[PDB]
């Protein structure tokens, strides 16, 4: 037993990063098969990131002033070009330890592990959730751009994140592998914010269903509730609303439980409205909404790779 | 910015998991140069559970009752010997993905990261801390013992933690890498208890210092304490006593935030008191205590948000 904040094993992605350096500026890369992928501003001085021509400053850039390094082994860059808001630079080896891969673009409440890079060189890892509001909340300092989040569905790596920038409120924004922000952010310093944020009703039901199967039944009550008088609670607590297809994803959790998806709906509503009471679920004092149906299921099944 | 529970990255300990079976059962194991090292409780049968002579069970033994599997290659295990609660069982190759590594015994407030495995492969990984009581927080599961912990620096692997056990509260404890247990406990399902447990209280003010750092300032006050007068009010909330040398300790954090660590002590006098009345401290409606003065440093900005 036992519920945790997990991320995935990192080894496979460990082998992929790479330091990138164009002029001053030096960032993460990642190397798949012969090609290096890393956030575009990377052909930026500190005096050019206000208002960027990205296609002019790379019109001025050839294969010879970008530096790849992979360990103590540089990488001949030998072909390059944009795609969005990533730079993709050719590179005369293919990495041998490319694991099997693919590059998907994520949906805000769905969750990932972030590599923490610095220099190309792995530093941490931990579970983020892309917001509704498109921003996840990282931990990420200078030189740290180019990391990349991902999940594993079992043996093969789906690349999903990729850090270009941080906000004023301390959160952050980043694309997809192909260079798709997340969000209505661009990669310039001008002035921009997160919008307002909600929290994910599903993935708090999934917490409450793992609070369930870790022995914690407390806040379970005999009440029902249909699913529209819940959308009338939740709302105005800037909850999500709770859709059909949500209720169906907590199909398993409410299986192994049996506990109905409209009584755990129940629970909430009286969780929202009365507190917690000095309790506690799973060690927070607060509604938590950063693990999915997927997350919980993984988890308290132990799922490998 | 920002701040993350944040585990080390699990590649290197990874290379090093394989599986160990003795008869029926089936667990983690550890594979460093041509030896494994697996909790000694894999040579226990359903009777063995209560009052195991595992001296007894283990001369019953031979090498070959032993099949050790990294990845679908199996092992060949050509010695074994027992050392306290961990089982060491010498292989016929040495692991060519060894790291550079340590074995180390951590103090209680210490924190590490768990690769959680089952069946010689990595399912996840997460932080924890060795409790004052000597327990950890986890997430185990049938089949997880065997899983280490671990910190990392500068690609030297320092091992500290090996999983055996659960307690009937959802806590688990378990070994160092040379087999002793970490607390009271035995490798016995006889019943056993956690003592009580307590709140690490530098790693909560190396937690304030991480808040300050990355911006936060609404929870300090005007006040300072005594050393003394702190350790009074802060034993009333089931705190552990802050001595000297954790004052001292934290010293780079307090000099990075011109925050004397009595006044930071001041601040989180009050927050006791007071509670945080509908806000949060780094996302957070509790006083988070598992991150270490070093693990503030390795994470938070080298300059503070003023
Ligand atoms: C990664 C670039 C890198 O690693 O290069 C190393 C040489 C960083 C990652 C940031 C830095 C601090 N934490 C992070 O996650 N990326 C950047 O610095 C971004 C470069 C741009 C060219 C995309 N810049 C920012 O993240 C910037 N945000 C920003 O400008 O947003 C727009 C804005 C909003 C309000 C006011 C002005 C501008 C950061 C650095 O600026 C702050 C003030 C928002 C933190
Ligand atoms: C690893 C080996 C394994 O899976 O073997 C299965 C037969 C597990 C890890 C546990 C499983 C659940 N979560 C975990 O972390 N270790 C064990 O199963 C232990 C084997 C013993 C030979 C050491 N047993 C326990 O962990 C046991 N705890 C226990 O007996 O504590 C003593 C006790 C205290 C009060 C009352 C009775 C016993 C667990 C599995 O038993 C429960 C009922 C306490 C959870």
């Amino acid at each position: 037993s036992g519920f945790r904040k997990m991320a995935f094993p990192s080894g496979k992605v460990e082998g992929c990063m790479v330091q990138v350096t164009c002029g001053t500026t030096t960032l993460n890369g990642l190397w798949l098969d012969d090609v290096v992928y890393c956030p575009r501003h990377v052909i930026c001085t500190s005096e050019d990131m206000l208002n960027p021509n990205y296609e002019d400053l790379l019109i001025r850039k050839s294969n010879h002033n970008f530096l790849v390094q992979a360990g103590n082994v540089q990488l001949r860059v030998i072909g390059h070009s944009m795609q969005n808001c990533v730079l993709k630079l050719k590179v005369d080896t293919a990495n041998p330890k490319t694991p099997k891969y693919k590059f998907v673009r994520i949906q805000p409440g769905q969750t990932f592990s972030v590599l923490a890079c610095y220099n190309g060189s792995p530093s941490g890892v931990y579970q983020c959730a892309m917001r509704p509001n498109f921003t996840i909340k990282g931990s990420f300092l200078n030189g740290s751009c180019g990391s990349v989040g991902f999940n594993i569905d079992y043996d093969c790596v789906s690349f999903c994140y990729m850090h270009h920038m941080e906000l004023p409120t301390g959160v952050h924004a980043g694309t997809d592998l192909e260079g798709n922000f997340y969000g209505p952010f661009v990669d310039r310093q001008t002035a921009q914010a997160a919008g307002t944020d909600t929290t994910i009703t599903v993935n708090v039901l999934a917490w409450l269903y793992a609070a369930v199967i870790n022995g914690d039944r407390w806040f379970l009550n005999r009440f029902t509730t249909t699913l529209n008088d819940f959308n009338l609670v939740a709302m105005k607590y800037n909850y999500e609303p709770l859709t059909q297809d949500h209720v169906d994803i907590l199909g398993p959790l409410s299986a192994q439980t049996g506990i109905a998806v409209l009584d755990m709906c129940a629970s909430l509503k009286e969780l929202l409205q009365n507190g917690m009471n000095g309790r506690t679920i799973l060690g927070s004092a607060l509604l938590e909404d950063e693990f999915t149906p997927f997350d919980v299921v993984r988890q308290c099944s132990g799922v490998t790779f």
